[PDB]
């Protein structure tokens, strides 16, 4: 069986550099939208990142057509998967919205050019500042989250005489298959219960500079299954329904967040996406499907807001890293016999620069891009360069173990696909290894930086001290 | 659970009634005689704030466990907390310094430490990060692969000024703390130890390579003495072996760090082995340890060790300010209601304090503004990120925390213990800012010495039109 895993991979390999839209294959190189990406990594400093707007825009046509049987759909980028600015004007010019869970996220998307009325603001933390700033904004929509923030915005849109745009957001009590700190719908810190939807309701209708807009939720992150959405959007839609009788009112919108799943593996017939949720499992078709059946039982006018993140960036995106250096070691039990041999490969990037695959056992693809048409066909492990003993990544094609091609040496270039959600962000300077630069392919196939690396004075600049050495 | 709550208000008076670093004044929770309610409402909250003093506490520890051997010299791991006033701090205590990375170097160069105080770890040294070493007269490159060594001898030769190394070997020594804080055992770093032989040999007749002696390091947060005793045994065997081998006298032994800090004070209820926030065993031990095997070889040699979380870990607090609140319902798969949760919402989540979520690290926490009442209400402390999964989880019992139920909004909520690993592994994830950076100093004075993320600081990286 192991190498028939050996055999499978190398199949998906092949499938890379074949019948996938991203990629190509040049003089034994990885290419990403013709872009070799081993000359690439000698053009720019490892590790770094290189984002496709083509695959972004695709990505968006996705979800767009997905909802091709609901006209008054809005689309908001949950711009907390990949704000880099480089990539927010990308997807303000593929031509959806914006979502933000930060002053600065607000700030941020403003500053790039989505209107007020493009942004809504999450978030179960809105401080005073964060929704007076929102609020002189006019933003589409404040997704209120507490009774708490609900006092607040009562009183900054009175004091501001502007109309704050909210919906109310609720738990729907509906689980998913996916990670546990990724499920939002189900024993969350964030929304209000259902039954406080009714009352919460009925004094924004008394506030006169607070417009109740509609309800939200948000089922989780990477859901493999439509059913957690139909579920949920359906318990939204019947209180939405009951309010609109009981209170008098017909809601603008509904709003049923995130979640459309990205494939991290892709060979499904060997996947359950029920037990592994790197299998995606459903398309943003099948979300759209089961969202829109549920909203169709109450109005089929009423505007459909959705809160996509990861499926817009998450396979737009490579991670590019150098090996750095190589070792074998041997691995003694604790009698000082010897168990096995390990052939330790390192990269130049670890968990610092590639948060997911340590923190939350996230898989990506890994090949050999310089060695992109070799078998992968020697067992290793893959460390990143900090000090920790578990810098190193876990999540292999085996095990722990990874498959690239025997020959692979120091100075090789190592790909990780499918590396455009919430990897940016998420980065540290821990050890003082700098935060990634950011490389974008544009429409044409040209390439420009998008962001610096962290240098040495970045490091420090922050810092208030006395310099001793210059 | 009444149990549990009579434990952990025995904890908090213990706090404030019996601890070096803390008192209450006006009821609230005082670092080193500075009012941490009054501190967090001059400067925007969460930050953390560093006791100088403590740090000098913690360095006195240890150097005063390493009395019985006189040639010993003490590098801070760097990598536990960079922040240049930190550093500043630890330097004018009168140790040395252990670097990760070339930028740790330089950052440790300018503030001030020479290059004979500086030690270079990392199973990743590419030839730039070797030749900035070698120039600045390193103390040590600890040496972690002979593909590496090829490099340190091709450029000290070319820069013709010597490289000063030891070996790193495994010493094939499990311990008792995460599986990710294991660095002796079936580990990326070292060489084996058969092969410390040949690497030796070859160094000795490299021209500008200098060899100083072999190094190890266990692991980090080890809550056991016997793992330190052993690993020393094998380096020092190993030691003597080589001296008798090939005809010389090594410099020095380098037993790395991994001294850990009580993350839970209450030992009597405590299994370490089990459970390493006890810490286990305490500097003393861990020199005992390292020091008894040393001595059956040599009392002169020269001992390095490169403590990391014990010098800053229990000197910081972060300070979060009590931000939203809300009570739920949790349903089951019927619509049956099982409980009802009382939520507390502070301004900082894992992106502030990344171990206690990436890691399962717990910290005492207490509301600061009210650190004399009663802690007799059961909440869950979440952060303000946008994933779900963003709150607390290592709490008083299971997940949930104890606050007076008087907690309101704007109250300051302190974590303990916040003083390791705690600012560089930092993120601007939901772009929050990574948070500023207090300082009281041994006079007791207090002054930033690192800022907030300013809005324009994180889109600058970017570039945009
Ligand atoms: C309220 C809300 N909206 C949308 C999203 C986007 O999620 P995803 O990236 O899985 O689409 C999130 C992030 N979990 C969220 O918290
Ligand atoms: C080589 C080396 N020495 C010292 C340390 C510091 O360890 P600690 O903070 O547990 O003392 C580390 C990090 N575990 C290390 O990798
Ligand atoms: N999360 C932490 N503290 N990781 C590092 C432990 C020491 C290794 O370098
Ligand atoms: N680090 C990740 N991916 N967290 C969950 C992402 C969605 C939550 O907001
Ligand atoms: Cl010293
Ligand atoms: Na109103
Ligand atoms: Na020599």
């Amino acid at each position: 069986m192991t190498d028939s895993i050996m055999q499978n991979y190398n199949q998906l390999r092949e499938q890379v550099i074949n019948g996938d839209r991203r990629f190509q294959h040049k003089d034994g190189h990885l290419c990403f939208e013709g872009v070799d990406l081993d000359a690439l990594a000698r053009q720019y400093p490892t590790p770094f990142y290189v984002f496709s707007e083509p695959e972004i825009i695709r990505n968006i046509h996705e979800i767009q057509q997905a909802f091709a049987a609901h006209k008054n759909t809005k689309t908001f980028f949950a711009s907390k998967t990949c704000s880099v600015m480089g990539v927010l004007k990308a997807i303000r010019d593929a031509g959806i919205c914006a979502e933000a869970n930060s002053q600065y996220e607000v700030r941020k998307c403003l500053e790039i050019g989505f209107r007020g009325d493009q942004i809504v603001f999450n978030g179960v933390v809105k401080k005073p500042a964060d929704l007076e700033y929102a609020i002189a904004n006019d933003l589409y929509l404040i997704n209120v989250d507490s009774l708490y923030e609900l006092e607040h915005i009562d009183a900054i849109s009175r004091k501001l005489k502007k109309v704050a745009n909210v919906c109310v957001r609720v738990e729907p009590n509906v689980p998913s298959a996916t990670h546990a700190e990724l499920v939002t719908a189900f024993h969350a810190k964030s929304g209000l219960d259902l039954e406080q939807a009714e009352e919460t309701c009925r004094r924004i209708l008394a506030m006169p500079y607070v417009h109740l807009r509609g309800l939200h939720m948000h089922v989780g992150d990477q859901v493999p299954e439509s059913e957690p959405f139909a579920k949920a959007t359906k318990v939204l839609v019947d209180e939405s329904r009951r309010l609109e009788e009981v209170l008098g009112i017909k809601f603008d919108l509904i709003n049923v967040g995130g979640g459309i799943p990205v494939p991290y593996k892709y060979d499904d017939e060997n996947g359950d996406p029920l037990k592994d949720n790197m299998y995606a499992g459903i398309t943003a078709q099948d979300f759209a499907d089961a969202v829109i059946r549920e909203v169709h039982k109450w109005r089929t006018d009423v505007e459909i807001c959705i809160e996509p993140g990861r499926k817009v960036t998450g396979s737009a995106a490579v991670l590019l890293t150098e090996v750095s250096c190589e070792k074998r070691k041997t691995n003694y039990d604790l009698n000082g016999n010897v168990e096995c041999h390990v052939e330790w490969k390192f990269v130049d990037a670890g968990y610092s620069v590639l948060s997911d695959s340590q923190h939350f056992d996230w898989f990506f693809y890994v090949y050999n891009a310089s060695r992109m048409t070799a078998a992968h066909d020697a067992w290793i492990k893959l460390a990143g360069p900090l000090s920790d003993g578990g810098d190193y990544f876990h999540m292999g094609v085996k095990g722990e173990e990874f498959l690239l091609p025997k020959e692979t040496h120091v100075g090789d270039i190592v790909a990780f696909l499918d590396a455009g959600a919430y990897t940016i962000e998420s980065q540290t300077v821990y050890n003082n290894r700098p935060r990634t630069g950011v490389v974008m392919i544009d429409k044409n196939g040209d390439t420009r930086l998008i962001r610096r690396e962290d240098s040495y004075e970045d490091m420090v600049k922050y810092d208030i001290y006395l310099l001793a050495a210059a």
